Parts: structure tokens; sequence; C-alpha cells
């Protein structure tokens, strides 16, 4: 029954909780620094045809 | 039964969540980086060209 319950725990919490955190950060994140990476290239060419 | 609830949640969220993400993620990063990357050679370039 101790073991039961060791799986009830984890079953509930880690795989639907990493899911949900893991997906949601990862993208959120992935897309602001795709984003700031264009921008940054941007800048860095109008600095080196400015130059 | 428990067992069976753990495969049943670790199967759901785990794969298909971490293919996901970490694909779009990864693909996006790296061509930002890859981009970047050109960028900052392009005017590294200019900068040693006009030293």
């Amino acid at each position: 029954a101790a073991k039961v319950k060791l799986t009830l725990e984890q079953a509930k919490l880690p795989d639907s909780q990493i899911r949900s955190a893991g997906f949601q950060d990862l993208l959120v994140q992935e897309q602001t620094k795709v984003q700031t990476a264009q921008t940054r290239r941007i800048d860095q060419e109008i600095l080196s045809a400015g130059f």
C-alpha cells in the first residue's frame, strides 16, 4: 500500500506538471529568444553598414 | 492499476510534449543563432577591413 501511494503521487504530480510547465516556458522563451536574436542581427547589420 | 496509471500519465505527457516543445524551440533558436553568427562574422570582417 505504501508503494501504491508512491506510484499515485509520482504519476499525479510529475508527468502533468512537467509537461505543462516545461512546454509553456520553453515555447515562450524560445519565441522571445528568436525575436531578440533577429533584432540583434538587424542592429549589428545596421552598425556594420554605418561603420 | 496504480502502475497502469503511472504508465498512462508518463506516456501521454512526456513523449509528445518533449517532442513538440524541443523540436520547435531548438529549430527556432538554431536558425536565429546561425543568422546572428553570420551577421557577427560580417560585422567583424567589416571592422577588420576598416582597421
